[PDB]
């Protein structure tokens, strides 16, 4: 008449080892529960007893047994901090997402209290970090700023770039949505995305036939490209030039739009880094885009020529030798008083060279137009022109 299952509640809460195993033996049901709804393995699981709960599960314990509140011997081991314990649940199927009356989760109550390790194996196991309780509350909102945010983009971002090598477009589509989100978040984020290497995942989805997978993926690098020059290092280190390059015969104008932009903001780093745009083979593209009837992508070509052209003189001279100063020298007269300006720009940077890049500039008759130019109305271009003569007198 011996109360066996009370001995083992009582065994397990206690940390007997031995206890437990004799009760056991001696055949206490292992999912005996109390007068709330514990069984010995939530006990052990909140009292901290790894090799209890270790028996407990080798003779049958339920790993996700719901005392009354709906609570499982995860959400009390994530909630005690007992790390081992909740790998050990996890290992035999304990229910990572599981959610108690008031639709509390294991990852809320790891991260109202800062079990961070807790946290970081949840969300390794799949958990949710968007699930909300009754009353709305992520773990996020239970962490008060403890540390768990951190932890916390570390999980969403590994977890986004891993999606980008999906066999479904959707899913791809979806994560980059998401990545682009991030890389909007400027330099304050930026590097949290390239951090979780996300940049040679983006480069290889530049090769796609899908549109608009190639349009968000430009979208996220053209980000990260407007970085400080390490960043646009990484670009350039993931392999992004060819493969923008190849994206300037795109027949799709936002496409061609985004990889001109993306190229821009490589340009507009250190010399090395010019040079790099330019031993990619993109000076033909830009300088041929100068002709392009859509404005948006004409001044994008634009400006990225005028980065390149703020190089050295060698890479002042690539620009020459592609044939950039008749293209621009015929864009000073345009009605359009943005073009105008960025084509000052472009032809001032040129000017800026040497003797030989001086003499190509006056050649092309450009002297003529940044002369007329001197004297307009429009105070902008008006400055432009005056300080792209003063490059070309200059030196
Ligand atoms: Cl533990
Ligand atoms: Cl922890």
């Amino acid at each position: 008449g011996s109360d066996l299952g009370k001995k083992l509640l009582e065994a397990a809460r206690a940390g007997q080892d031995d206890e437990v195993r004799i009760l056991l033996a001696n055949g206490a049901d292992v999912n005996t529960a109390d007068e709330t709804g514990f069984t010995p393995l939530h006990l052990a699981a909140w009292e901290g007893h790894l090799g209890i709960v270790e028996v407990l599960l080798k003779n049958g314990a339920d790993v996700n047994a719901n005392d009354e509140r709906g609570h499982t011997p995860l959400h009390l081991a994530a909630y005690t901090g007992h790390l081992e314990i909740v790998e050990v649940l996890l290992k035999n199927g304990a229910g990572v997402n599981a959610t108690d009356v008031i639709g509390t989760a294991p990852l809320h109550l790891a991260a109202m209290w800062g079990h961070l390790e807790i946290v970081e194996v949840l969300l390794k196991n799949g958990a949710k970090a968007e699930a909300k309780d009754k009353f709305g509350k992520t773990p996020e909102d239970l962490a008060r700023d403890n540390g768990y945010e951190a932890v916390a983009r570390l999980a969403e971002l590994a977890a986004l770039v891993l999606k980008l090598n999906a066999n479904d477009d959707q899913i791809i589509q979806e994560a980059l949505w998401k990545l682009g989100n991030h890389a909007s978040g400027g330099n304050l984020r930026i590097q949290w995305v390239i951090d979780a290497g996300a940049l040679p995942a983006l480069v290889q989805l530049l090769s796609s036939p899908n549109e608009q997978i190639l349009q968000e993926a430009l979208w996220t690098l053209g980000n990260i490209a407007s970085g400080g020059n390490e960043q646009i290092q990484a670009v350039i280190d993931a392999g992004a030039l060819p493969a923008l390059v190849q994206l300037l015969s795109s027949p799709n104008e936002q496409i061609l739009q985004e990889a001109l932009w993306t190229l821009g903001n490589i340009a507009s780093g250190g010399n090395e880094q010019i040079q790099a745009v330019i031993d990619a083979g993109a000076l033909p593209a830009l300088v041929q885009l100068l002709s392009s009837p859509n404005e948006q992508i004409l001044q994008e070509a634009l400006w990225t020529l005028g980065n390149i052209a703020s190089g050295g003189n060698e890479q002042i001279q690539a620009v020459i030798d592609a044939g950039a100063l008749p293209a621009l020298v015929q864009l000073l007269s345009s009605p359009n008083e943005q073009i105008l300006q960025e084509a000052l720009w472009t032809l001032g940077n040129i000017a800026s060279g040497g003797n030989e890049q001086k003499q190509a500039v006056k050649e092309a008759g450009a002297l003529e137009k940044l002369e007329q130019l001197q004297s307009h109305e429009n105070e902008k271009i008006q400055k432009e022109a005056q300080e792209a003569l003063e490059k070309l007198q200059s030196h």
